[PDB]
């Protein structure tokens, strides 16, 4: 029972967000400018929505719901809307704390389904168990219906706060709030699909069968496009603790949701068949991960309060929620399998991360070398880095052709990877060092060339020690074990090193004191890549025995490793100006 | 060998005009507005509609392609830009014959297929001939590549006389006639597609099929969309004969073209197989009456040369080939079939318009009620014209499903029926006696309730009488059988009677001499329903044997009979102001 497609994601996550990507180029070029905009998203929401959710509703079966599931989900979202409301209303300034109430545990529990979680859950759940569709279109319009009233009240309170006539009258209120999601398209397009399918017997007419196909089908594609083009120009910057309360509702949406999803759907789905509770287990935590949908942002600008942060969020956590399908859904299909062919499912997950690094390492890279600024310090030494990490990336596209061709093409192709990989380990470091440096403005010639020759030469001196010491291990499909204990000896010595050297740059940054406003967290966000990348080193040699946690740990040690490139386009790259 | 999944052509033509009629819907409201309507096409233009043509082509089968069809077509369509073009040049003023004659056989040549001709051609063809829905991807470009830049060339050569230097350098014009045509999406990405067919032999890459496919599934309801946002507004008024040759240019497209393809593909392919080959013709037949695609709107909007005219031709020639599409069709499935099923194809035709036309004319009769003008002369015997025809349309809605139930509610549904019909056949002549007394401008107070007491009672008696005098023939389907031939009398004194008194008022209307504007030429349509109507009745007396041109006299009796709402609507309900 595998339960999962999950060897037709990546072309999902691949579909998705390419499309998403087209229309940002678009937005961004100016070839569809946000007036023009306007009139796609004016097509996309009253019509092409509007058709696929009265069709999804009028053939679906009514008969073959899990319903334990359905609720199972929505306790989950109660609950974490009910604690971020509890959260937000105590610790928020009394000015802004109904506004926050209200729109947060909004932005915390509204996943984007239609758009980006029905093409995902259709290519998991198609070809295996196809019933898991409809429970999109059942839940997140209940889901709307059950939680959006609670914050709708609680915007509408802000809005009286500025009027203040102390009116009372809690019909006028509340049933603005419930008018206000019943002009939803949403939740009357579903009432309206509620009738039909009974009315109409769970079959389309005929005359309108290929109107509402024509309409439906239109709504992927498109609705991809205009969220791609809502997302031009719209992260702004921020202000301390708004960043971290960013985080806070970001890391809530994309990782307690889940965990609590799985967690009450394990606690109240009490079905006699195990594989339909595992795979019922695997699917509510896949729910939790999509991001935020545009319609929360929408709302926060109707309501013209909180607009920055809701729509950063959701420009952020669109982004941010790409690799975690990938990874997520990778974690929860390495339960069972096979101890040997999980090397072959690892190689799979590099060689896709591989393709998205590389091609963004080749836009980043064209990008600061067409504008000129790698002469300057300290963008010398990120060029070097992002080099070395398309090493990393090409070398991983060698070694998935070359493992079981030669030893000599293997050998080499292990020799440039691992050189470029550790030459990225301690250009973390170099780059930490150089911005200490040059954060105390003395009069001291950095020596850039050495710096450069340093970086190039260590992880090469480290690869040759390793060639003429290790001893290769021919029944070793992995990359990690090439030489076996020497090898990750070496890795382990260099990310210590490297972590430290950056640690105490990083630490002396803040004592003494765009360019160092991202500069920081890009360091920042490679060290917890370098910390998850030494503690898997520390797990082998200590434990004779690999866990189940120790696969965890190499599966998170291949995305933090192979990965960095999509962190260094999200942060340099995707900037204007330059 | 059906070769023609007829049965469901009726939905097909549902969807691709209810999309257009969403679009124009939507664009009329103020929901979408031109500036917004051009964000949406751009989308369309430049993301939708390259993946769609780049994935069909690099899955195309070259191996298994019938070029024979494909350069009979070409053929065809060369052939009617010649002539067009040879007239254009003789007959058109010397101040604007080049312009006319380089936009005019674009116009009459170039259909729209990949927005509307390939659902139609999907729902015709897709479970019995799967392999002819690839020919309009491999004949369109073609068509573009082959015809478009020789009439481009004397567009450049209109845009030259302006300046007019005598510059000579014919390179430096017709390349730029050939780069135009090579800068259109159509042309390069067919041969991108072409190069990537036998690169990466007939199959797309996986990790780029699903973001093709979503792509290219959102061309279609978009595209239909932004059409039918296109034609706000566009159509204007016009000038004594550019209404003649916007006449004969839509006429060239929709009529001479497809039989000048069904007899190149007679004359030129030479299979050893018969069904194949009738398949063939048909298809060829059923390809050039797709009506004429916006490019060549855009075409002349870029040149900036007679706009009004080529803007006016697509969306009339858009509307008009609706009909077009489904009575050709209908012709062409004729053949063979059997004798006696045959009347239950009349019966669906009747049916499937009289759904438009009740739909259609609910429209009309709302709009003529609500602005309040029912109440003044002449429209308020339009008013009894289409409520009258909204009882022909609600008869043959009793008719069709109680046929075969009782005999007393078929005898009232059917007296009821051709009661309201001839009451429609008189009413049309009564319509243009007021409208030439009222031309008149004399001191006659026109009897109007005498007039609606005549329209009401002539009909009613006339069906009395066929009541009492007729026998009823218990063995016809048929509804133009009810009482044998004494109805066919009855209905052919009607219909002479009628003719006569409509065709001499609109005579002494021109020698006597919106409002009278659209007034004339709807009671013009009728008299061609009403001649036909009368030829039929004239043919089954005078003929013993009913041949196939009978059969075809009665079909064309039925759209002309049950399909006038839908003539009425587009004079008079889609209009502003009111
Ligand atoms: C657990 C972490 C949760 C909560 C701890 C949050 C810590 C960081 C945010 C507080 C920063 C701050 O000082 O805010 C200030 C302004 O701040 C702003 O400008 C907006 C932030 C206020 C609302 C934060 C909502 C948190 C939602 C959380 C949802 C996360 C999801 C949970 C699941 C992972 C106002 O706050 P204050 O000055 O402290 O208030 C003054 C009153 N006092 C003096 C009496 C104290
Ligand atoms: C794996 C592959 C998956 C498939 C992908 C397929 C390929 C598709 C790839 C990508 C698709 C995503 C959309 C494409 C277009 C981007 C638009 C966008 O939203 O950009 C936003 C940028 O966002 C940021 O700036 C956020 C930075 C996040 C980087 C760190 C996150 C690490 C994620 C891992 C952590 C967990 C690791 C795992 C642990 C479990 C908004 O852009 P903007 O508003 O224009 O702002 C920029 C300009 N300005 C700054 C000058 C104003
Ligand atoms: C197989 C899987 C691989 C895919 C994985 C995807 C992952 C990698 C994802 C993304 C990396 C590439 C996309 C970058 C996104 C930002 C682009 C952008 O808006 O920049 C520029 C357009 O630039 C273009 O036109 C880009 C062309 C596309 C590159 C690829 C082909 C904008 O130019 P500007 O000067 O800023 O505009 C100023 C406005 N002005 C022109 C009106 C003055
Ligand atoms: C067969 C019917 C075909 C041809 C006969 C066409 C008859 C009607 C059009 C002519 C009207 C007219 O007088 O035009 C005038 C202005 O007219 C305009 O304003 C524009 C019309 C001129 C170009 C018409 C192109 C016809 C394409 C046809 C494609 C149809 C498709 C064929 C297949 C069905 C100019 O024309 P003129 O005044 O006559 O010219 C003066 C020169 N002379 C004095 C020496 C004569
Ligand atoms: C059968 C059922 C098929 C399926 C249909 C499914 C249902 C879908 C139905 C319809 C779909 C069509 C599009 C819907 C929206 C209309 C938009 C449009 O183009 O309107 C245009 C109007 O056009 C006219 O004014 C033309 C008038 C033609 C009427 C006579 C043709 C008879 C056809 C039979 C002859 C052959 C008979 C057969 C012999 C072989 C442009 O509109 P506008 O620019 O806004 O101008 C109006 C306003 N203004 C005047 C004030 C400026
Ligand atoms: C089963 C098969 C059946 C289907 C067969 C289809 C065949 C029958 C086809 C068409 C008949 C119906 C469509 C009419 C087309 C024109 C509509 C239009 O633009 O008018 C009005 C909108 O009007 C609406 O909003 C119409 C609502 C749709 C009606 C059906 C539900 C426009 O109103 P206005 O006052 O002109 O606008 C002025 C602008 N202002 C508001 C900014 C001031
Ligand atoms: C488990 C996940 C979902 C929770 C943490 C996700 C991380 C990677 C997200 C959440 C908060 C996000 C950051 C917070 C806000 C900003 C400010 C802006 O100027 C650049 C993007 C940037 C720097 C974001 C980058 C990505 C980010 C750090
Ligand atoms: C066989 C077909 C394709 C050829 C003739 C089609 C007929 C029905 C078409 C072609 C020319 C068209 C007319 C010519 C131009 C106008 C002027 C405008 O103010 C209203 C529409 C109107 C009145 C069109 C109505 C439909 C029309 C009469
Ligand atoms: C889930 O449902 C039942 C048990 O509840 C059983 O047929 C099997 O475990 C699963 N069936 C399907 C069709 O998923
Ligand atoms: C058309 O092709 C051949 C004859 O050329 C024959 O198999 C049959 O008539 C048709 N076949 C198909 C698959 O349409």
């Amino acid at each position: 029972p595998p339960s999962m497609s999950i060897t037709r994601l990546f072309p999902a996550l691949l579909e998705c967000f390419g499309i998403v990507l087209c229309g940002y180029i678009a937005g961004r070029a100016n070839v569809i400018t946000s007036t023009q905009a306007k009139g796609l998203g004016n097509f996309v929401s009253r019509f092409a929505l509007p058709a696929l959710l009265f069709k999804n509703m009028v053939v679906l079966n009514f008969s073959n719901v899990d319903w334990s599931f359905l609720y199972s989900i929505l306790i989950a979202k109660a609950s974490v809307f009910f604690i971020v409301c509890v959260l937000t209303l105590l610790v928020a300034s009394p000015d802004s704390r109904f506004s926050k109430a209200g729109l947060f545990p909004i932005f915390a529990t509204q996943s984007n389904d239609f758009a980006l979680g029905y093409p995902i859950v259709e290519a998991l759940y198609q070809t295996t168990y196809p019933e898991y569709l409809q429970y999109i279109y059942l839940v997140a319009p209940i889901s709307l219906m059950m939680l959006n009233p609670i914050g709708f009240i609680f915007c509408e309170i802000q809005k009286w706060k500025d009027t203040q006539n102390a009116s009372q009258n809690k019909i006028k209120i509340v049933g603005l709030g419930l008018l206000r999601v019943l002009q939803n398209p949403i939740v009357f397009m579903v009432f309206i699909g509620i009738a039909f399918n009974f009315i109409l017997d769970r079959k389309v007419p005929v005359y309108v069968e290929n109107f509402l196909d024509g309409l439906g089908n239109s709504f992927s594609g498109s609705a991809l496009f205009y969220l791609g083009l809502t997302m031009v120009g719209k992260i702004k910057r921020l202000k301390k603790s708004a960043f971290v309360v960013l985080i806070l509702l970001i890391t809530a949406k994309l990782l307690v949701l889940p965990l609590l999803c799985r967690e009450m759907v394990e606690l109240l789905d009490k079905g006699d068949s195990v594989v339909n509770h595992t795979s019922l287990s695997n699917y509510a935590f896949l729910y939790g991960v999509f991001p935020v949908a545009p319609g929360v942002a929408i709302f926060a600008t109707q309501f013209n309060m909180e607009v920055e942060i809701i729509t950063s969020g959701m420009v952020i956590s669109t982004f941010v929620s790409a690799p975690i399908m990938y990874v997520s859904a990778w974690l929860l299909t390495f339960p069972t399998m096979d101890p040997k062919p999980l090397a072959y499912a690892i190689q799979n997950v590099s060689f896709d991360i591989s393709i998205v690094s590389l091609i963004s390492l080749i836009w980043s890279l064209a990008i600061l070398l067409l504008s000129k600024k790698y002469k300057q310090l300290p963008h010398m030494l990120t060029t070097n880095l992002l080099i070395a990490q398309s090493i990393v990336c090409a070398g991983m596209m060698i070694w998935n052709f070359v493992k079981e061709k030669n030893f000599v093409g293997q050998i080499l192709v292990f020799v440039l990877l691992y050189s470029s990989l550790y030459s990225t380990y301690l250009w973390t470091g170099l780059l930490a060092i150089s911005l200490f440096l040059l954060k105390k403005r003395e009069r001291v010639q950095i020596p850039v060339g050495i710096i450069i020759i340093s970086g190039w030469g260590i992880p090469a001196l480290l690869v040759g020690v390793l060639l003429i010491t290790g001893k290769h291990n021919g029944d070793s499909i992995d990359s990690a074990f090439f030489y076996g204990k020497e090898q990750m000896i070496t890795t382990a010595v260099t990310l210590f090193c490297s972590i430290l050297i950056a640690g105490i740059s990083l630490m002396c940054m803040n004592q003494t004191a765009l360019q160092l406003t991202r500069h920081v967290l890009l360091c920042l966000l490679l060290i917890i890549g370098l910390f998850a990348n030494l503690s898997s080193c520390l797990w082998w040699l200590f434990n004779q025995e690999p866990g189940r946690l120790y696969v965890e740990l190499q599966f998170f040690c291949a995305v933090f490793n192979f990965g960095q490139g999509f962190i260094s386009f999200g942060i340099f790259g995707l900037d204007k100006h330059l």
